[PDB]
């Protein structure tokens, strides 16, 4: 059994050797870029918070529209490209040939991102009134006008947004998270700078905030594409040299997988909402705490994926094994550390979020789940990176379908029976199912780990 990989070289968890330096070198910048958007967006939130009462709820619903539409079109387009570029960049016979280099995954991802980005752009421009009526914004309500304005304008950035996300998948294929991190920082500072200039000095309000974000997003796309064309070639030499069927298929497998994962969390929230606003608010806080702390290991999972995708591309079973073990031990360490920190923060900083004693008390009731399964969470996310470095997409798809089929009845039953604590028990069952699904793929020496029966 492949479970021994969890403890192999455990005297070298923190060693800054080639593997340790590389994993740290790939993982830390990605985490930083994932952490830079929330802070820059919170600065944006502040600027809009000084506009008016309708504008936040107007812009906020407009933003809620974008963020989910993207997450559908983000996770596949980036997790497929990080592996399909890291594969083709690791066997492209690269040598002292001067004529840069064409990678079909790089060209394929840019096309898919550009198409989806303009498609989302047009769609959210024309169905703005429609989606907003869907989004609980009444048509007679005052929110609808600035929401439509901000939505329609910010949808100009949708092409650049999805294109730069494809390019982050590309640059992750090259094991370069610094380039997306630099681009993200640059755009976010520019947007934090452009927000007061346009919203307030130009008297544009929600139009100003949207123009600030769109200009900054197109700057980030520009930065990424200049660095990307200087490193490799993005034009295909012939129109037949584009690997597309394989590309879109992994994307749709990962898209179906994400739909299931997000729907499990969607049901939990829609079930907590049926338990009074106190349970409503407390579960929402717990859930953001739960998931946000999992988002740290996301750079670690990218490093593991890129390294394993490059290594599986070169028949290098020895580094595959070392890197798998390394990121796995790092993930469990981070999970336990986040367990400690998040539990402590929840008990003594609930009052940072809410001024309600009831909400804080329910938050304190739920601390064990949100804090306990943090090691399960880190393992679940890092194994996704690992099994994506193994490029096991059909298993991911059908395994999450099964985890949801087991977890969704758990949610419904446990929630209606024991409310807040029952939803959290169900979510623990689901996360334990997730972790066990991914770990079985590796440890059982089945699929992309069949070679383990020979080591």
């Amino acid at each position: 059994s492949g479970l021994y990989l969890f403890v192999m070289n455990i005297r070298s968890v923190f060693k800054l050797d080639e593997l340790g330096s590389e994993v740290l070198r790939i993982a830390v910048p990605a985490s930083l870029a994932l952490a830079a958007d929330p802070l820059a967006s919170l600065v944006d939130t502040a600027f809009i918070g000084h506009l008016g009462s309708v504008e936040i709820a107007a812009v906020g619903v407009s933003i809620a529209i974008f963020n989910q539409v993207s997450k559908v079109c983000i996770y596949p387009l980036v997790s497929v490209t990080t592996s399909f570029v890291a594969e083709e960049d690791a066997i492209i016979s690269k040598y002292l040939e001067e004529k840069k280099r064409y990678i079909p995954s790089v060209t394929s991802a840019l096309i898919v991102g550009s198409f989806l980005g303009l498609v989302q752009a047009v769609f959210l421009i024309f169905s703005a009134k429609f989606v907003l009526g869907i989004m609980g914004v009444k048509h007679d309500s005052p929110m609808l006008e600035p929401a439509v304005r901000y939505l329609t304008i910010r949808s100009l950035g949708a092409p650049a947004v999805l294109l730069s996300l494809a390019m982050q998948g590309v640059f992750r294929g090259f094991k370069d998270t610094k380039t997306p991190l630099y681009a993200t920082v640059v755009g976010d500072a520019t947007n934090i700078i452009l927000d007061p200039i346009l919203m307030f000095v130009c008297h544009m309000g929600v139009t100003g905030a949207a123009v600030a974000h769109v200009i900054s997003q197109y700057l980030i796309t520009m930065i990424l594409i200049c660095r990307l064309v200087q490193q490799v070639d993005v034009i295909p030499p012939s129109l037949k040299s584009l690997k597309f069927g394989r590309f879109l298929g992994a994307g749709f497998l990962l898209l179906a997988r994400v739909v299931a994962v997000t729907f499990c969390v969607t049901l939990a929230s829609s079930l907590a909402a049926r338990d009074g606003p106190t349970i409503m608010a407390a579960f929402q806080i717990c859930l953001q705490l739960w998931l946000a702390t999992s988002l740290l290991a996301d750079g670690l999972a990218v490093a593991g994926q890129a390294v394993l995708a490059s290594a599986f591309a070169k028949n290098d079973h020895k580094k595959v094994i070392a890197a798998t073990s390394r990121v796995l031990q790092l993930s469990i360490v981070l999970g336990m550390g986040l367990t400690v920190v998040l539990g402590l923060f929840m008990k003594f900083g609930a009052g940072v979020f809410t001024s309600d004693a009831d909400v804080i008390n329910v938050i304190h009731k739920g601390i064990p789940f949100v804090a306990g399964t943090q090691t399960i969470n880190a393992l679940a996310f890092v194994f996704d990176g690992i099994n994506f470095g193994a490029q096991d997409y059909v298993y991911s798809a059908y395994s999450m379908v099964g985890v949801a089929s087991i977890s969704i009845p758990c949610l419904v039953y446990l929630s209606a029976h024991k409310g807040f604590i029952g939803i959290w028990v169900a979510l623990t069952i689901y996360m334990s199912l997730r972790t066990v699904a991914s770990t079985w793929r590796m440890g059982a020496a089945r699929g992309p780990w069949v070679f383990l029966r020979k080591a």
